[PDB]
């Protein structure tokens, strides 16, 4: 319906604006743009992710629930935990800054979005 619609919209509002809010934070630099330079990414990592992907996924309406928003930071966030897993200052600094990115997605939703908004986005998904 129009009502269902207006919500779905209100949703990309708010993840767009949540994206936005993560995508211009230095520290998440790295997570703004997909991986030559790094040649063994793509057999290392079957399912890329980055802030810049995200972006294009709320425009093709593929988050219906920000639990499916969610997923996809998970995503970036594990992504870098296990493409960098060693000890060196490197890879702890991206380590650090990946599980920053998904604390901060994280606080500001529970903090921002109302959970009767949430919840109608899935009852009105789980109808389709």
């Amino acid at each position: 319906s129009m009502q269902e619609e207006d919500t779905f919209r209100e949703l990309r509002i708010f993840l767009r604006n949540v994206t936005h809010r993560l995508a211009i934070d230095k520290r998440f630099r790295v997570f703004t743009k997909p991986v030559d330079e790094v040649p063994d990414y793509v057999t290392v990592i079957k399912q890329p992710m980055d802030l810049s992907s995200v972006i294009s996924k709320i425009d093709l309406h593929k988050y219906l629930t920000v639990k499916d928003y969610l997923r996809d930071i998970d995503l970036i966030c594990s992504n870098a935990l296990e493409y960098n897993p060693d000890r060196d200052p490197g890879d702890r600094l991206i380590r650090h800054r990946a599980c920053a990115l998904r604390d901060t997605a994280y606080a500001i939703i529970k903090e921002e979005l109302d959970e009767d908004f949430e919840q109608l986005c899935e009852e009105i998904q789980e109808s389709r």
